[PDB]
């Protein structure tokens, strides 16, 4: 029985921030993810299948990234919003669109995105894969 | 409105080197490299991708404050566990730890670690029991 090594997706990832309070009430507000607690004290965000772990600069979790930088990531998240209501939701939140809409390309063929920052300066795309 | 989001479906690495990066991720996890946009490379798996920067290379916008090595990612696999394991050894790279358990986005997983060549944590993982 030969095989293929495969990879089937994304479970989570871990981002490091300056305050988690603050990354879970944007988090929340903005992109209404579900801010949840487990274990001792360990924080992430959910949203469908998958979340984000949080850990605050100062207070990592072992083993990490070999270079843990606040405002690192670079991330693309569908909504099966339409992507108009979601830009003006965003911006009803207070928060400034940097770009968008704009045509991109994502993982399984065109899209059309909208970006923004979160508290540590991430970059955040929104998109959708309606044409 | 309630604002919703279904998944992720890419984010991007800088790296030192996307062609050292672009061979280990096809060698060591199977992942599938690709051109698209201007110039641009990506490693697909499953219905997701990992797009690439080279850092140093002009591109707009991107992070905040770009770093190499400052990932952290748990990757599914549906090969059995201990098969991956041995599969990634034999390419030669170092595992950190495993098989240990971990928690999932969805329960309880059994994972194993290494770094990518840049440090970036890599966390595979499965359901299965």
């Amino acid at each position: 029985m030969e095989f293929l090594m495969k990879i089937s997706h994304l479970d989570h990832l871990v981002l490091t921030v300056a305050d988690i309070p603050t990354t879970t009430k944007f988090y929340e507000k903005v992109l209404g993810m579900k801010a949840v607690s487990f274990g001792s004290g360990r924080i992430a965000l959910e949203f469908g299948h998958q979340k984000i772990n949080l850990h605050q600069l100062g207070h990592e979790f072992e083993p990490k990234a070999q270079n843990v930088r606040t405002g690192s990531a670079d991330l693309c998240f569908i909504t099966d919003i339409d992507l108009s209501d979601a830009m003006e939701y965003v911006e009803n939140q207070g928060v400034v669109i940097m770009e968008g809409p704009v045509k991109r390309t994502g993982a399984q063929g065109a899209i059309t995105s909208f970006y923004f920052r979160d508290p540590d300066g991430n970059l955040i795309e929104v998109s959708t894969y309606s044409n």
